């Protein structure tokens, strides 16, 4: 399916901001947030994560 | 049926996961860890914001 690259391509980015996120970057913007598919709500826990970071710190 | 049917699911119980931990759930396992594809790779970054946690709290 040709459809089926175009939807590869945000998985991509929501992995390599959770990567940058793990390795001690809370500074990191999450893409994709204010999507409301599938891809929107994995997007908003990636997120959530990053608070807790924040505040775990902080 | 639908082979696509089955690519939902994993989304689902990653999404799921990483909610449980933002709760203040340190200790939950996440799924799909040892896929090499691209819902593998997602599920390892997961697992990294876990331990971060858990390492930020110690």
């Amino acid at each position: 399916g040709s459809h089926m690259s175009t939807i590869t391509r945000p998985i991509i980015e929501l992995s390599n901001t959770a990567d940058k996120i793990a390795e001690g970057n809370l500074e990191a913007e999450v893409p994709h947030q204010n999507r409301a598919d599938e891809i929107g709500i994995l997007a908003k826990s990636i997120e959530r994560l990053r608070r807790s970071l924040k505040v775990a710190m902080e």
